[PDB]
């Protein structure tokens, strides 16, 4: 996943992010399905780092 991972380099907030165990727990998470957000709704660190990458990053673009 080098590809996206380039990315993130955009924002060293979710660069530093990413170095979280919430936050890689909820993106191999969100493999299963965007449901998993539903499970981590209550680690507030999830949600400003999962809000943040649908505030800047809502199409999608990957």
């Amino acid at each position: 996943p080098e590809e996206v991972i380039s990315k993130i380099m955009e924002n060293p907030d979710v660069a530093m992010a990413f170095q979280n165990p919430r936050v890689q727990a909820a993106l191999m998470e969100c493999s299963e399905n965007p449901m998993n957000i539903m499970k981590y709704q209550n680690d507030k660190e999830v949600m400003d780092v999962f809000n943040k990458i649908s505030q800047l990053f809502p199409g999608m673009t990957g």
